[PDB]
């Protein structure tokens, strides 16, 4: 015969001609059909729905299945960059310093005091003939007659005490500037979630045949 | 018949034998190739090219296409570590800043005065014979007979008054110290794109044939 | 004849028919086999292992090979949110600082002396008739005769300097306060790497047939 009993035939109809038969895995008579077991000697037609024929390589068997799977392949892929922005810190007060205690000291001084001390003083006078010497005598006094002077005298100091005025009361500028600080931020990754793409099967550009087989 | 009228036969050539056809989706005629159009009551011969040939599953009609797809998958994903390295935060100036007042006082002195005072009094002589009694007489003064002394006199006192010496200039230190701060960076995400790998159609390991149809 | 010579055929053993061959890729006798010539002019049977038919497009050559190969197609994908949470930035140190010099001044004083300087002075006697006026004479003192005064004198000043007792020893306060500052974290990317999905070969729903073709 020029197609053999056995091999699987398209057929494009839903109706089925008289001797042949879907082949829809099920079992037949060995007896009954001697050359359709020829071909399929376990009494069973393959399952051919939903099937492509592919031509037997080496390492797979016969009437083997196989299912669809896509090829090994990847994909180049890349991430927007992201500006964090701006971040303030905390707070942080330094409140009230204390400076350090200093200031301590004297001032000298000079001067002349005011102008006092104006005084006399009485001498005793004595008279009557008799007895001279050492005393003032007030013997003859009817008119002026000159005057004279005592000896020197009345050389002293004087002490001196004193608090003074209140002063000194005041205030300082202290410059302190400015300052930044430095910040280690270090290292971060993320998870990668890449979702499905496609249909339930892997297919190519197919048409649809019912695949039947002759009986006899 | 070993192959029935209407099953497509794939053809090494392109040089398509006598009472055959190639199957292009032409119409035919139905009354000349009646058994043709058993196979194909529509009068339609399906157009092959680019296709391949499945067994009809359940839930799809005879002569159906279906179009190439990739079959759903996803791919796993990894984004590499970033070490965002060190910031530096902006600039705070404290500036200068003034102390409370304070410092007012006063102080104390004492001592002596320098010695001066010394002097000597003037006085009225008289001079007569007539008179006598309490005012002092210069009758007779030829030649030197001792002295005597004045009563005592002369207790005071003085003021003063002064400005110091200027004293006082002076510094201080005061001690700030350091300092930290925290900051909270927060969260962010990225815009991951993955870009398209493949070609245009999906295929299989394929050999091209000529799908032919008998006609009568 | 109702499939005609050089077209492939799906047999479904490892056992071929007698007057057929395999598939394989051999070379024939152009003379013995002179049909088989006409459908494949090369004088060369395609190998059919691992192969599925594909109806001949247009711009490709009839029995030519066509490599598996996956569909054009990408995938969505998201990466997850990373807090990157709180950090203390680097130490600043203000140290010690200095205040300005300030606070030089003066004070006033006032008040008086101690009360000092009773004192008298001697004067000097003559005697001796001859000689007379200015001078004190002593020429008759028996009995006291009441008295007199000297004539005023004795104004002056002194003059006083000292050092004073120490004083003004003190401290500051400083208020300085608090501070906050921003941080600019600027922007950052990564890397993405997408793994492999998919098996050695693109794959449809299949089953193996050994291709075979009779021969005259
Ligand atoms: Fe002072
Ligand atoms: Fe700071
Ligand atoms: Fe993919
Ligand atoms: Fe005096
Ligand atoms: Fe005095
Ligand atoms: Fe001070
Ligand atoms: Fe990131």
């Amino acid at each position: 015969s020029s197609y053999p009993i056995g091999a699987p035939i398209p057929w494009p109809s839903d109706s089925v001609p008289a001797g042949f038969a879907l082949m829809e895995g099920q079992t037949f008579d060995k007896s009954a059909y001697p050359k359709l077991a020829v071909a399929y000697p376990s009494g069973v037609i393959p399952d051919m729905r939903g099937q492509t024929i592919k031509g037997k390589p080496s390492g797979r068997a016969v009437l083997s299945a196989e299912a669809d799977g896509v090829k090994a392949h990847s994909h180049s892929a890349s991430a927007s960059s992201t500006d964090l922005g701006t971040k303030t810190t905390s707070s942080f007060d330094y409140g009230t310093k204390g400076t350090n205690s200093t200031g301590g000291h004297t001032h000298s001084g000079s001067g002349s005091t005011s102008t006092n001390g104006e005084h006399s003083h009485y001498i005793e006078a004595w008279n009557g003939t008799g007895v001279g010497g050492n005393k003032m005598s007030s013997y003859a006094i009817s008119y002026r007659a000159g005057g004279s002077n005592t000896n020197a005298a009345g050389n002293h100091s004087h002490t001196f005490s004193f608090g003074t005025s209140s002063a000194g009361d005041h205030s300082h500028s202290v410059g302190i500037g400015a300052h930044t600080h430095t910040v280690a931020i270090g290292s971060h990754g993320h998870t990668i979630t890449v979702n499905s793409t496609g249909n339930t099967e892997n297919t190519v550009k197919n048409i649809a045949f019912n695949y039947i087989v002759r009986l006899a």
